């Protein structure tokens, strides 16, 4: 628990993502933003033997078993490509392949796992490098989360209606003491600093952009933020890792 | 199918609802209104073979273990009676003792539901006569039954959060064409004509008031709405049972 | 845990209460409401040994004294009389006496805490027989209390400043698990069942009003209250004690 | 310093106001309200040998001026009698008799002295038997005496603009640390409690009205108000007081 | 009382800032701003005796343990960075290192204290040059603690509700008769004069900027403030010190 998923673009990038430790690897491509053409997410898949995930647009239901036919092992329904659909998510639950899906609070988690989605993130704040987004949404999630497990039972069925959450999802959470997935804090992670708070936040773990391969040396930049989300309480060493860019 | 439910205040009218054909009878009693009391709930009970219900205040789960003490095959948690929990209802999954809940739309049944309620009924209008608000509830729900049943499976998770339903709850409808309980309609139902009019705007049944045994004759007019309910389409019959009150 | 506290207005009331098992008397008697007159105070005193409770305007703080000066044993700042000072409570940390203050929601009582209470109750709506206000005030504290005792610690102070709440009593609240003060339900509390139920929501004892008296054997009906609030899971023991009104 | 000064009708009244140790008596006369007429004045002053107080409509500057040539101790400016100007307050600058006026908070109290006040009092609210609106006059005046007394010295220019007060006499306040003359309660003080109330509030005094004379003994209510209000510290003695009407 | 903290970039500034008789620097270093690099904050921290401070994005507790772990003397949790948390400040009950904390009102200050602040400055507003603000937060922070000081005590509960203030540390600026910590002017202290002028509306001492070093005499510029600030009533030294730019 605690890993770091990495967003890459080529072959190089991936073998970089691996070697450093992260426990998977994002494949990526007002213009439309759509799912990934294919010989990128073949030539990332052939690069790694860690898990390798992809986009889709939301409601993209052809999207996703495309993706899925092509082998990938996860299935991000991403709110920074175009949506494909403003109203309905796809229906998860008809697929064999996992999606991960974004979320802001525990209204929006419930629903999109009542959908069938396996993983959640945050869906924070993409491309600014500014985590207060990611902070927000895993604070509003977590807290929420907290009151659920603590509160009467018979109070559920209203808790959910103000929620806009189906019942059956806090039901759960509340039998687990948790969420029943995982749940990574995404958007504008930055520095080993930034890791090791989402995971101090209540984070299940992270995912991190491109901005690690605007490094001068990315493999230790990789490897600073891996070793930060695993080790977050180590305060000396995170001291440490936060020097030289 | 096609049951009438008569409201009794003693073991004399309990008598004369059973000898009717009612499939059950319903004990009753700025001023507050509670729970009946025992001696009559049991003056009830003694009266008859078929099941005998009472109310609750909503929300009140004392009073609801009181009545699943004092024998009653079943409780209305009750709008008419003064509520005692404005916010919650009571969890009836923790009862052995059936409920029967109100409502006015989808989502109101779908809340009763998961909550535990074992059969739902029209809030209507009570002491009015008019069946205008019971119309409109049994209209309202059942025209929101008939489009879940037939709508799109992957747009079941929005349109619960449009009804505030539990989307399980959704997911059953569907699956069994129809409500997982049976749905009688309530308030207002005065005439042979009223009680046929539910069955034919699709309630599984019929909930009487008082008025029954205001009448000239309690007997005639019980039987009459018994009969209307059961043979609902039998204009000719129905038409006889109007003459003469 | 489980007392009741009867109003009572002369020594008779007073005796009635004591021998029924009460855990205290508050002793009472559109113009204006003022703190009682000594005479009826010390009337109650001398029928009873338990303790002797009585009521002043809220911030008449000159009426407090008096009533301390008298010898009561509690003191109940109370909203039910007419308020001798619309803006500042009486600062109860100078008394010797224990007050008792009203609330309906956290942020209320952590004032009342703060100011100096010892003790609180629910505002509800006296006079009514009516609990839905009582419902909602305990159901709100202890919601709340809920989610403070399981909140992170470092989301506390933002907890207060919405809740408009002192944040060491919030973290003296997080610390226990419960309020630093015992919590009676207030209000409209008539049957014996109304009194389990309030103990049900999480109160730790009931105030009772002077319905007991108007009862047609006060004694019986006091002392059905008394059980009622002590074995409050007592489904049959409450159903038998609920006949014979 | 805490004197009482009480409403008068007549001779009989006044004698038992002076005999009770008033400091004072105020001779009293949708109706219009003026000036008493000159035989009452005149049969109050002959009953007495402390001051002798009368009342005029507000901004009525004959009235003021007949009542000085009648020979009054002092005149009260009064809002209960029909005001005569509603815009401007006589110029009791003018006048070798001295005057008292009503005030609510620093700003009017600054403006009526800036007319030439002598004496100030609480508007409260007559008739009612309620001091909550004496409570708050009193409260604001001397929260924001105690402000001025320590707020920086510069502050205070800006300080009488915002209260629409004359700057000098915040300058004067600030130079004496009170009022730079004495502030009594009015309106509503019934009790031995509510009188000494308003001398723990900072009052120097108090005035009462014709409820005295409600009494079965009003000898003895207006000594337990005179005493109460003298020994406003004395709760034994305060709580003593309170019995028996 | 009258200390400068200098704000430096480098080592050479801060040897500057010590020998001119700082009593402490804060080392620094439109994109996101984040703590800054290790690297220079040990840079200055083996350049000088004098505490050292630097800051951290509000609400980013990792940021705060990484410069705790570093051995800075002081930390200030700034709102000129990117605030990583909108909501929940850092715990700072929760550290062994001091942190400094922003604010513009008594309620703002209370809050900041009751999280665990050791110090406080006024926000101001940064990088202008000019007092404007840092004039307002002063006057008004120190207008509602002399207000506060000399309040009846029984008000304090409705003022902190009012403020925002948690009570306690209400009390204990009352009990103090100040601030329990020490309050910095911070944002455009840029002349002699307006360090002076700091000082003379009570604050403790002032923070000063980059603007030292764009001079043509560093040395002789931060020396002038230093006087200044510590002489603040020399009014002929100020003058003097206000020539030679």
């Amino acid at each position: 628990k605690g890993g770091v998923i990495m967003d890459v673009v080529n072959a190089e990038q991936a073998k970089i993502a691996e070697a450093a430790g992260a426990v998977a690897v994002m494949a990526l491509e007002g213009g439309v933003a759509r799912m990934a053409d294919p010989t990128v997410i073949e030539e990332v898949m052939n690069a790694v033997s860690i898990p390798v995930m992809a986009k889709v647009r939301i409601g993209h239901y052809v999207e996703a078993r495309v993706l899925e036919a092509l082998g990938v092992d996860y299935i991000d329904e991403s709110e920074v490509l175009t949506p494909a659909d403003e109203e309905f998510h796809i229906d998860k639950r008809q697929f064999t392949v996992p999606f991960v899906c974004g979320c802001r609070d525990l209204g929006e988690a419930a629903r999109r796992i009542a959908e069938g989605a396996s993983m959640l993130r945050t869906k924070g704040e993409p491309g600014t490098g500014n985590i207060v987004e990611a902070v927000r949404h895993m604070r509003k999630v977590n807290a929420q989360i907290r009151k659920v497990v603590n509160m009467s039972e018979d109070e559920l069925v209203a808790e959910a209606k103000q929620l806009g959450a189906p019942v059956e999802v806090l039901r759960e959470i509340k039998r687990l003491g948790r969420l029943p997935v995982v749940n990574f804090a995404a958007g504008g992670v930055t520095t080993p600093a930034d890791a090791a708070l989402m995971m101090h936040l209540g984070a299940d773990g992270v995912f991190v952009g491109s901005g690690i391969f605007k490094s001068e040396n990315p493999e230790k930049y990789a490897r600073a933020i891996v070793e930060a989300t695993t080790h977050y309480e180590d305060y000396e060493l995170i001291a440490h890792l936060s020097k030289g860019l």
